[PDB]
């Protein structure tokens, strides 16, 4: 599925990622934009076999099982492909682990190169949240 914008911010806050970790619903969208352009079936290989899934590109390293990954972990606890649904529950709760393991948001490094420190709340103006 490909979210609008305004579509995107609404499901992310039912889903309690406004300010979750101290991080503004901006951050979470200006992330979104820049990792998957707001696509659920978005991939990404990288050079070290691990795949990133959906809208927020979450790698399979260490947050979810796709098989593929020799030696990885599976801390979310969900087959990568649940990243990719039209339904973006398991997106997000896997990125509150995400975003709680140490370094904040800079996990993402779009969001580290171009969303931080940047006016993010743009990203949300304009939505009926
Ligand atoms: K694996
Ligand atoms: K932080």
């Amino acid at each position: 599925k490909v979210f609008g914008r305004c579509e995107l911010a609404a499901a992310m806050k039912r889903h309690g990622l406004d300010n979750y970790r101290g991080y503004s619903l901006g951050n979470w969208v200006c992330a979104a934009k820049f990792e998957s352009n707001f696509n659920t079936q978005a991939t990404n290989r990288n050079t070290d076999g691990s795949t990133d899934y959906g809208i927020l590109q979450i790698n399979s390293r260490w947050w979810c099982n796709d098989g593929r990954t020799p030696g990885s972990r599976n801390l979310c606890n969900i087959p990568c492909s649940a990243l990719l649904s039209s339904d973006i529950t398991a997106s997000v709760n896997c990125a509150k682990k995400i975003v709680s393991d140490g370094n904040g948001m800079n996990a993402w490094v779009a969001w580290r190169n171009r969303c931080k420190g940047t006016d993010v709340q743009a990203w949300i103006r304009g939505c009926r949240l």
